[PDB]
């Protein structure tokens, strides 16, 4: 019977809240969904609702697209909404593992971007550590997971970064140095980054991890969008391994490729994953839930595992195709080895002439229907929240050279590699025919 | 021409940035939300990405069910998520004043359910009260809104309510008596609350207003469901003009009949609402957003105004059902003028046997699925998040008898009033019986 | 159980093969559409084609949209297609029934529209009568149906109407003077017609009915949009029932308002009926039967009752309100008392100045977006498939007036008859203005 | 500007009425399909509707699936609809072409399937050929077409075929005999056949054309799967220029992988071709013509091109996997290398027992699903509409053996063949194994 054989791959997944090796049909998808959905109480043929959420729906065109999901997540009011939470939670539990983290205890989506579920992570630490007040932050110029510690009401102590060959890497002295002064018990945690902007490259977890084990302070990882990257992973999993990490966060929509909303907050001490789950107050969308569901079902593991393939392939293809160009306009690409996402081309050719050059090729991309591509210039001054930064975009105060970033993330296909060399050859020459 | 009659109607959206009287066609809609989504880079034909946060999707099903609006609220790269947040908090600034809040000056949709609102409100006191420590917060047992203060890092400060005949209200004599105690600078707010169950009635806004405006203290409205409610919009508009109030937040799904998920938040201080919005770190979910634009679009001026008549006549229609069945069980409407939302009637018929009837009979309502009722029980002792709570559910440690709670929420009709009333009529003479 | 409330409306439906007395909730409707889905083939999870025709889709909005109905209507290859396929013929004979046909045998939905419908019934019908060649066929000016004759290859013999008062009736006399001349043997059937255009009313079925039970000639009737009449559908019964009626067809579009298409060939004989049905060669369209499923499940008989009597004081209200704005114009309503759904208002203060003014007044309504009005003036001549039409439009050679139609059909609202109303007054006013 | 981009798309298809090279984006094929409904008058947001047909829809499931297209295909009243129609038509043809009929002068696309669309061909020919009664058929078991012929209300003209080898072809001297006995005039045509099961092979259209052009009669080609041939598409566009074709006609679901319901009729005589679609009376549904229009926009010339090229691989495929199964259970390949699409083993190891062995393989092929193959017994008397068959589903009165049959038509994947295989090995040893 067909129906039996749809009802067995429910049944799996809901026995074993794993991805199935291959991706289900939408009809099994679609047959699952409309079923969970009519766990939920507002969709009960024979409800009546005397309360003040009753997840009523005005509109059709709002009801459906969310497949009648209205409840948002946690006597019950709702099961299918609560059973959706439960298999999603266990999906991306085993995708955390699939992509590198195979000790990972526990995990929760919460419906928050990336930069909010860091700041519920130092929320939760607050109370925790009561004589807390300072975050211990090796430098990334990205706004929000900086803003993500001032948020939650603490100061952000920078710690900038060694220049070492081209790569900008961990202050592991300034680090220690700066737990010293401060006082360990003064700290709430470190919070480091494995992916970024090239030529910055993945924190040095391990050494970080035992720092953090040997002083007894937290370790939060902003592992954002470092999933997609089993290099990055393998730093998370060594990191708990040799040492201290208590919770790493990443990003739905850069790792899962769905809409921005969501992110994943994992550990390796399940009763202190609850904690921060515990400290979220109310009920939360379920549609950043549904959204990587969705896709982990259509995906399977062998669809997922495919995507990671084929990213590590679009990075050789990316960076072999920016060094030919980049050398073909005497420029080059920044030796930067230790980061598997992002690169970065020098720009020296067209920066110095007191033109504004850099600024005018990243306007010039954007123009041009390129999405992504970062022009950094020497020199930005830039305050975020309190802090200002110099050379912001760059990562240190002095990095030697302007430069171009692009980065080669899930989902890249060869015409978006060949599109943006295509129309950033043609900008080059047009700045460098102007400059004489 | 037909097109231009459409253009004519999105048009007057983008000038004036008001709902429309009549309610816009499913078909004048589609076509807005298509041709907005037409502005977002993900979406360009031309375009190729090579960053991280690309809004790469996977599954045409996730795409398609968001109107391909991918990246979230924020060259920029979503020109029209960004066009969608600028309409829709212009579309919900608009219904504020129609709902009975005139004077509102800025407000902002964020997705993040009401608790986590108000807590990005206290975060954002924070910086702008250092010495700060306590949240007087007149009780409410409702575990979300008082999370929000712990969750923000704050400790609150319980004000037990007074009863006055049957209501519990404010006890404006103990809030001030709290503030002169614990000294006014190391108050970060006085968190208040319009819409509530009965018997418990929305707070003296008047009068708390006047107090922190003296004290010079900010006031923070928890209106999670008064929106729906011109009385309970009387009192923020009132407050407003006669003390101080300097934020007020409602939920999107209690007021507007969409998913759970998002909440606005309004003031009269258009800088101190940016610097809340501002406060917040990263991008965020666009689909609370896109929910309410497409609810409040196929509405219109005229819709919402007919479903908030509607909701005052089942008001009316739930009472005096709830009254007739309640004097036919020997029990009583408890007498509550100044909540136009929430009702209760007793249940001194049943409870006092020593037999958990009070908590049977929510049960029995469960299963018959009759949604959103409370069976409120004498002596629920219920520690919250450090805090250990006498009577709770019933928002006071002595409450005079148990009840039940219904309520005429927007959106309510007949058939919910109906059955409700048949099935507890049925439970209550099951009850009874086997108490003989 | 949420699940066991939808099963046991399914159940209900595939047991009794009635439609429900209240419409289904899109949920249940959904869940059964997709269940269905799930019995045809190319939707097994574990199936191989390796035929010609495997319903495999290109393109996952044509499989969508259409529920995954692939195969259409007929080892079986398409068990759930052949299921929606009894299940609507069920729910239409029941409607048939509902609507005033009570002692109906039998039907079926053909997925064309009803000229080609009538066609088939006298493609079948020349089986039955070799010696066949004529159609005898009382006038009304509408294309397809005459067309429909010499699709099937007999030649239409036109029996023009009998003008009674402003009404245009059947000539009995000329249609049993015909039978006669050509030959009972010679005529393949009687084709008459329902609803119709004002000043034409149905047709005398009672009495065309005992002619051919005497003559012994098949009748066909024409009830293309008399479905949503009781009084056109109480012609029909009476006829059935005092003499003979061989098959009435009806259209999908006019009476259930769905997408053209489809239509319903209908009966007493249920043998005969068949043979209409197996006449036709090849599958067919599933596309108009899952249309007029998912319509009359969502309406339920009670929502089609509805929609039955608002046509009624819709027609009432229009009649009024034409009758008002023709006597302010110095013109009058047509007595046309035996139409139920057409009515027209004469056109004599516009109409011979020798300008093309009734023509004219047509394009203007047009021009304003009034649709399915008809100016007819008097003189038109117009061939139809070797047919040559004295005042075409008007159903007579010397109809004594021009006029203008209008129709209450199924779903029309106020806001039709108010707008048509306003703007044909302006439209009078500007002719006669232009004539001075 | 992106959405410059999406209309030089659109005004591209509009101006030169071509298949794009490359497949549209969703996004601009939703954009155009909603643009394109904006122009039918059910959808003008100013109008009132006052006639019989006003294209209103009672549930917006049935309206939003169908993309708001209402009316169906024909001042005008539908003016997207009419476009929509032209547009697919002007592709249909463009397809024609690419697929080999190069000198392919009109077309239409017809909501019936291929049997109906074929008896509206012999609907038209009547009306030129008043003397005709007979048609020339070559034989081929398939019930629909044979019916058609008998629909029209003509009576079939059975040719038996000769067999050469293993396969059936034309008897081209027996279709000339019975022209010569039965007289021209009293021929409405030859109806020739292309795509067809194997042993049957494409009717001669070469030498049948000459013989029609020489006697003067009509020739219909039945083309209902060849269309995916371009073996099967240089014959027609070969016996055109050689000779006599009227018309041919295919399948839309079984060349485009679309839901049964549709077909296209095409010629060299546009006048002809256009009295057969004038021949047809009324609207029609523009289900079928959506359907091809989204699939065609969404592959564009080369997925198409790549569909035509894969199934050629595919029957490659399939033909070498067969043989060696056949060969490993003493059966063989008969050889049919004039069938392009389909082929067959002979099923001598099991036949000949009297034990029904034939037609069981095919149950148990249908049980463990598998679709589309066919157990040709020796030995099938069949009669369909007034015709008995001896040998029916063999083509032939004493074809030598019993066969199954199996397709590679367009759409097919490496896992039917692999399915299939790997099923039919297992069948083959359980019948074996039983007859020990």
């Amino acid at each position: 019977e067909a129906r039996r054989a749809h009802e067995h791959l429910i049944r799996l997944l809901l026995e074993q809240g794993k991805c199935p090796e291959d991706g289900w049909d939408e009809s099994t998808l679609e047959l699952f969904l409309h079923e969970l959905a009519v766990m939920d109480s507002n969709n009960f043929l024979g409800n009546c609702g005397v309360g003040e959420r009753e997840g009523r729906v005005a509109s059709a065109l709002v009801a459906r697209r969310h497949y009648r999901f209205i409840h948002g997540i946690g006597q019950p009011k709702a099961a299918g909404s609560s059973l959706l939470n439960k298999i999603t939670n266990s999906l991306v539990l085993n995708v955390i593992k699939l992509a590198g983290v195979h000790s990972v205890a526990s995990c929760f989506v919460v419906p928050m971007a990336t930069g909010m579920s860091l700041t519920l992570c130092f929320l939760t630490l607050r109370h925790k550590r009561p004589k807390a007040k300072y975050i211990i932050w090796p430098r990334i110029d990205q706004k929000s997971c900086f803003k993500s510690m001032v948020t939650a009401g603490f100061e952000p102590v920078v710690i900038e970064n060694v220049l070492e060959g081209d790569e900008l890497r961990t202050d592991l002295k300034a680090v220690e140095a700066k737990i010293q002064e401060l006082g360990p018990e003064h700290i709430l945690c470190l919070h480091s980054t494995t992916a970024c902007f090239a030529p910055r490259v993945p924190d040095r977890l391990e050494e970080l991890a035992v720092i953090c084990a040997n002083y007894d302070i937290p370790h939060v990882v902003n592992n954002a969008y470092g999933l997609q990257s089993s290099k990055c992973m393998h730093l998370i999993q060594q990191g708990a391994r040799v040492g201290r990490i208590d919770a790493f966060v990443q990003s739905l929509d850069k790792n899962f490729m769905v809409p921005v909303g969501g992110a994943i907050i994992a550990g390796f001490n399940e009763p202190f994953i609850q904690d921060i789950s515990k400290m979220y107050p109310g009920r939360a969308s379920a549609s950043p839930s549904l959204d990587v569901l969705i896709t982990l079902l259509s995906l399977g593991c062998s669809g997922y595992r495919k995507l990671l393939k084929e990213r590590k392939e679009m990075f050789v293809y990316l960076s072999t195709q920016l060094k030919k160009l980049a050398e073909a306009h005497n420029e080059r690409l920044l030796q930067t080895p230790h980061n598997p996402i992002s690169l970065a081309m020098t720009l020296k050719t067209i920066d110095g002439h007191h033109d504004k050059a850099v600024t005018q090729l990243g306007s010039m991309l954007f123009t041009r229907q390129v999405s992504g591509a970062r022009a950094v210039p020497l020199g930005n001054v830039q305050t975020v929240s309190g802090h200002t930064f110099r050379g912001f975009m760059s990562h240190a105060d002095n990095y030697p050279c302007a430069y171009l970033n692009a980065a080669a993330a899930i989902g890249m296909k060869m015409q978006d590699v060949d599109l943006f060399i295509k129309r950033l050859d043609k900008c080059l020459n047009i700045v460098r025919k102007e400059q004489t």
